[PDB]
């Protein structure tokens, strides 16, 4: 029985090395992740896996690993997929742990905008959690910690963090991990995925798939939001993307917006996420 080597880089960074059954189907590894993991709520996370244009893609758990990853390595990252509305609701401390690593790396990516003080907060909230109290004697006047709390780091920001932490005393880190969850959550792009797209004049938009709907961001004075409930199909065909939006009361006929994609594989993907976000968000 040939198996062929996986490799999962961790949230926190590490690597897991595990070997699988070379036609395995993607559940058979994930499986295998969140047990190295103790990760019991394993509906929230998937693998990622990048293509040849270095492209992320969900790992399919009902379809075999190398029909997916086809001729690339078998190299995948452990992700959030599903980011709960209200993470107080999750029944274990290390599920939010999880969300809490994934978390920060939007940040620090820069893929969750974060104003000076939430920036600051989030990450006054991880060094409570994973140093404990405040202690001067680690930090000076001069003081840079090792933790990456923003996509730029400046003396100013450092320096609000360790005001911060010093209000924390006595906070456990499944205390501090809910506070940083309980303000993530409320960020405008928590738990947003992001396409780039055109709409049905050649306009560059950006479509954005999460809990509540989907998002099209025109310009800064223009957002449309379809909630979920008023979305009643979905649609790729060649690089267009199409959604089909419930007609208001007293209306004969669904609207149809369209999309252009910057090709098949791009409109296939903003499809899937749709599907599985509706199916997802459906049932919470
Ligand atoms: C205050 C607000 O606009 N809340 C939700 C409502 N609806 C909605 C629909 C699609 C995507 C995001 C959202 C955010």
């Amino acid at each position: 029985p040939k198996s062929m080597q996986c490799k999962v880089i961790l949230l926190d960074g590490s690597e897991y090395t595990c070997d699988v059954e070379k036609r395995s189907r993607g559940q058979v590894l994930f499986d295998k992740v969140c047990e190295h993991l103790n990760l019991l709520e394993k509906d929230y996370f998937g693998l990622t896996y990048r293509d040849a244009e270095n492209q992320k893609n969900w790992l399919d758990p009902a379809k075999e690993i190398k029909k997916q990853v086809r001729s690339g390595a078998w190299h995948f990252s452990f992700n959030v997929k599903f980011y709960p509305p209200d993470p107080a609701q999750l029944s274990e401390d290390i599920t939010r742990y999880y969300l809490c690593l994934q978390l920060r790396d939007d940040i620090v990516s820069g893929r969750l905008p974060c104003s000076f003080v939430t920036l600051a907060l989030l990450g006054s909230y991880t060094v409570q959690s994973e140093l404990g109290d405040y202690d001067p004697d680690e930090c000076g006047s001069d003081y840079i910690s090792e933790f990456r709390f923003a996509p730029n780091h400046t003396k100013e920001l450092e320096d609000k963090v360790i005001e911060l932490h010093k209000s924390h005393r006595g906070m456990t880190p499944a205390e501090a991990e809910m506070h940083f969850l309980e303000n993530a959550k409320k960020l405008s792009m928590y738990g947003v995925d992001l396409h780039h797209a055109k709409d049905s004049e050649g306009v560059e938009i950006m479509l954005g798939v999460c809990a509540s709907g989907l998002l099209i961001y025109r310009d800064r004075l223009r957002i449309n939001r379809f909630a979920w409930p008023k979305v009643l199909k979905i649609s790729y065909k060649r690089n267009n993307f199409y959604i089909k939006i419930r007609p208001g009361e007293f209306e004969q006929f669904e609207s149809t917006i369209g999309f252009k994609l910057p090709n098949h594989r791009a409109a296939k993907r903003l499809w899937k996420v749709c599907v599985e976000h509706h199916t997802f968000f459906r049932l919470l």
